[PDB]
């Protein structure tokens, strides 16, 4: 094309951290032990003690290139290891401290990893798999002092040494997937990914991050870098409070008030948990104004909960693959005009697609599906910091595309033409029945509009041909129909023969929970083997 | 060697934040008022499509990758879709300044090449008087519905809907000239990567917080640093533009403000000043605004007073020029609200703070920075995805642009402290090197327009040491005093040449010490 006269320069994880020790030096970075004590630093001094930490990790013969595990929870030697490692053009490989022993030998030597730094507490599980290491050659406690045979953070630091800048699109860090597949993938990560992830979820229809705001980043560091939540943090100048392992209620509520929290980031089980405490306590968080929820899709009811209490909720969808973040969720002004119960129901949708990113619902051959809220298709994805294969695995790397180039995450959804995306639980809902999805809480929430159906609830069972099919259990409203009638309900509804119950059995009560909800999981094993398979 | 990633090939490309935007938030609207003063009504869907349509307008008359193509003209919907379809289609979108002369116009657009020239009606005269000395523009085209003989319309021009053909991101995606430096005007070009990067980076809470809930009236014109980028980042978040075209006068500011709901603007010193005159003399107050930035001539501290007084943030900004874009952004650390009202009000009128993915340092002569006092001069120097390495066609612009280690020499001369805040000074040249010291001549003029005798005061320096042409008339005693307060010769007049026209004054008084 035409040159342009822009200067050739490369985005870089470290520019985020001398940024903040040179206009945002003095802000906090707090952090709780698993002691329970609680640590308090600087930016200033994280950079300082980073250069050092780059330094003593060269001293170790780590270079440009190389991989550095953790095995650690959120504090501030965490921090200094998410910009030394890329800060010195090695690979930072975020190991989760809660896998299997064996899972984690596999990932830690399929890394090769070169150097592993982990927590005090994480000794035991480190010395059992340390047999099994074929790579690590020196291993770090992530304190002041360490057992024989085991090295001290504080001591493996040594002179401070300059950055060494690596091409943009050169990597950073990388995680391996889990329960998934089944067997652990790599994806590696780009300084020019996460510097762009950064900037693009912090915006205001985003995580909104700013200098002036106390982030608390509940999501750990091991997963998918946090949300990129310490990085992006650091970006802005943000006080951080790292909570350490300690996720408990009281445990949090300490941090939240005690150091005056805005803006945090946790999966639905800490939330739900803290929810409990906060309601029986009748205690609230003074300070914290947003909250965002990632992982398992938050329940209505969560979000509620929160912003009864004055906490706005955001959720985010993002693969411990490809993208951390690519979906954020938030009211689009004409929206605003709902009722409280639309918007709840808005809000409780995975959200809509942040920038940089093109997202859409398509089928098998990669064409999009309706956007009526109804028809499923798979999230294909494209943009700056989603993976285009796997480290080391042939097999999955040449099936992770489209012809056309987007990545398949396997999650399948439903979209509308607001633009909103809402993922759908590919377990406790849908049934895949011959390479095609079905939702079972489309076709029960229908059929309880019939009248002669005071409760349904539908199910994935078991099919010789096609992998599942629907079941129907019906609780009649006096005269129990007929599985025509009920068809015939179905097909007034828009569902087309294909997806219809294959079959409608009959009771006086569905198993509820604790919450009330249909207890699909006994049904499932009931009719287990209902139609031969 | 460093290991590879698994992120796929992507390019960043300005083309998605309209494509995003028809997706996401196509009914947002795009409002509009003519030269006519008529206002015209529009949306993202409909922006998206008649823009893919320009595409294939712009290919039927020769246009390609790399082609540079321009404009002559203010802020309005169709300056909107062109700022999509040439860089979407690989073009280059070379934006004219219509307040230059037409010399000056003509050379940069014979410099750039331009192949097809895009201007609003009202500059037809201006177009039809300088025909004759453009050597490549092939095609003129009419902003507007209608066009004379000789002339194409632009809703003629365009064509068949057409799909954007993207390009490396550190292709080029439009281009700018200097101008007032006293030699060729300077051509910078920028990179689709650049303009991303730059509409990210400046958006943030900290900078200008665009969310698609805004209502956001660009009054910095589309033909000087992008309008702030404020088209494409206010594309990028779906929030709903209102272009007031070329009536930049207070009453007709307030219509569309009120009348729209405008809550984000951005705009030059004098149009804001005229806009706290109006405002204070009515006393009629604007309802939705919430957010103003001003960029360009460093904004006074009482015109940030006069806005905040009626609840509006002021927020400054520095890079309202091609050389050195939007690169400082003000903004009042958290540590720092506890400031007394002055205090903070003087550090809302210091320039501001470096924002992000920006590297900058305020240095000597030997790129060496200098100390962080609030004192110590030393000129401005960056580094960044949007900072220019060189210039278009000029091997001596470009061969001293930057210094040693490779950072742009911005020419301008500032201080800078420990919490970070850049503060621009006098500019490079005009500066006062006397004796191995040195003394803003900015600084001193500013002090002395200060006192009641002194209407306009311009400082220069003369061969030897400053001088004051000053315009009853003060002693130099009075002035002298005014400004021992505050922190040779002074010779008068009863205006001083225009565009502070200092080259002319050096020459003037060029031995009026010897």
């Amino acid at each position: 094309a035409f040159p342009s006269t822009m200067m050739d320069e490369e985005l870089n994880l470290w520019d985020f951290l001398e940024r903040a020790a040179a206009l945002f030096g003095r802000k906090e970075v707090v952090s709780r032990l698993h002691t329970g004590e609680v640590h308090r630093t600087t930016y200033a001094e994280v950079y300082q003690r980073a250069r050092r930490l780059m330094g003593g990790l060269r001293a170790l013969g780590v270079g440009v290139g190389d991989r550095v595990a953790t095995l650690g929870f959120n504090h501030f030697r965490h921090l200094e290891a998410y910009f030394a490692v890329p800060g010195m053009g090695a690979v930072l490989h975020t190991a989760n401290p809660r896998l299997s022993p064996k899972e984690i030998a596999y990932i830690l030597n399929h890394a090769e990893d070169k150097v592993l730094l982990f927590d005090p507490n994480l000794l035991p599980l480190v010395e059992a798999i340390r047999g099994e290491l074929k790579t690590v050659q020196h291993f770090v406690v992530m304190d002041e002092k360490a057992p024989e045979g085991y090295l001290a953070y504080e001591e493996a630091l040594g002179e401070e040494a300059d950055p060494v800048r690596v091409p943009e699109r050169a990597a950073c860090g990388m995680a391996y997937t889990t329960g998934t597949t089944g067997l652990p993938k790599g994806v590696v990560y780009s300084h020019r990914a996460l510097v762009l992830h950064s900037l693009a979820a912090s915006l205001v229809d985003g995580t909104a991050l700013s200098e002036k705001d106390v982030v608390l980043p509940v999501v750990p560091m091991f997963h998918v870098n946090a949300w990129c939540l310490p990085y992006a943090a650091t970006l802005v100048g943000a006080k951080q409070v790292l909570p350490g392992p300690r996720l408990d209620p009281a445990s949090l509520v300490e941090l939240f008030d005690g150091e005056g929290v805005t803006f945090t980031a946790g999966v639905p089980t800490v939330w739900l948990a803290l929810a409990d405490y906060l309601e029986s306590t009748g205690h609230r968080l003074k300070t914290l104004r947003r909250l965002v929820v990632g992982g398992s899709a938050a329940p209505r009811s969560l979000i509620a909960r929160f912003e009864r209490m004055g906490v706005e909720v955001r959720q985010g969808y993002g693969l411990t693959e490809t993208s951390p973040v690519v979906v954020q969720n938030f009211v689009k002004s004409h929206l605003e005009s709902l009722s409280e119960e639309e918007k709840l129901t808005l809000k409780a949708k995975t959200g809509l697609p942040i920038p940089l990113v093109r997202l859409r619902v398509a089928d098998e051959e990669g064409r999009p599906v309706p956007k009526d809220g109804k028809a499923l298709g798979e999230v294909q994805l494209k943009g700056p910091w989603i993976t285009g294969g796997y480290y080391g695995n042939e097999e999955a790397t040449r099936s992770a595309l489209t012809p056309d180039g987007f990545f398949r995450t396997g999650d399948i959804a439903v979209w509308d033409e607001e633009g909103y995306v809402e993922i759908k639980d590919r377990l406790k809902d849908l049934i895949k029945s011959g390479g095609e999805w079905i939702s079972s809480v489309d076709l029960e929430n229908a059929l309880m509009g019939h009248p002669k159906v005071k409760e349904a609830a539908v199910v994935a069972i078991p099919h010789p041909k096609w992998q599942e099919r629907p079941l129907a259990v019906v609780v009649p409203r006096g005269e129990k129909p007929t599985p025509e009638e009920l068809n015939e309900h179905l097909l007034k509804a828009g569902f087309a023969k294909w997806q219809l119950p294959d079959a409608y059995v009959f009771a006086e009560e569905i198993p509820r929970t604790s919450a009330g909800k249909f207890l699909k999981r006994a049904l499932r094993e009931q009719y287990k083997n209902y139609y031969g398979g």
